[PDB]
């Protein structure tokens, strides 16, 4: 009956070259549900990047996806919630997550970065609050902390994008039941699934 999100962003870096990269994750959460809900996004240069406004279970979704650099994210967040009046607590930030494997996604509420770029600085932009929800999207990580940024910024080959296409999946079915049932229940169901 009663959800605390209001903006769900889906951070990414901008064009096609990487859509398809790890590091989009977050935004392939957000054009899904987007598809599904029949909303298209409209870029909006005054929020840097492309916006839209669902309805699920009656209740009001904005979405965002920053054409920022990826470490600019802030800017988009920032200028967007505070534009409609949405605090950080009232945010939900899905991104690309290294500390868990392709095919497992989670929630959280608070907590660091993890040299996220986009993280830092939606923490950083929203006055120093990491009070904001997440969407953790685990894409693995690879042998050495030298290596991460290529990782990270690399195309998934097609066996580890299926784990991750079915996590996306997933993860927006459980979006749908966040709005339907609160974050307990949408937890619940999210935290057992792991892609076979």
């Amino acid at each position: 009956v009663s959800q605390p999100i209001k903006l769900l962003v889906g951070l990414a870096n901008p064009g096609p070259e990487y859509a398809k990269t790890r590091n989009n994750a977050g935004a392939w959460v957000v054009e899904e549900l987007a598809r599904i809900h029949n909303v298209t996004l409209k870029n909006e240069p005054k929020f840097f990047g492309l916006t839209g406004r669902l309805l699920i279970n009656s209740q009001e979704l904005r979405v965002l996806i920053p054409t920022t650099f990826m470490n600019l994210s802030g800017k988009a967040i920032a200028a967007l919630a505070n534009f409609y009046q949405i605090k950080p607590e009232e945010i939900m930030v899905a991104h690309d997550e290294l500390d868990l494997p392709p095919g497992v996604a989670k929630f959280k509420q608070g907590g660091g970065h993890g040299g996220h770029n986009g993280l830092k600085d939606t923490i950083s932009k929203l006055g120093n609050n990491k009070e904001f929800y997440r969407l953790r999207l685990g894409i693995g990580h690879p042998g050495h902390k030298d290596k991460v940024a290529g990782y990270v910024l690399g195309k998934a080959p097609a066996k580890e994008q299926e784990c991750l296409d079915a996590a996306v999946d997933e993860s927006v079915r459980c979006l749908e039941i966040l709005m339907k049932d609160g974050l307990t229940k949408a937890q619940n169901r999210l935290h057992t699934f792991k892609a076979e």
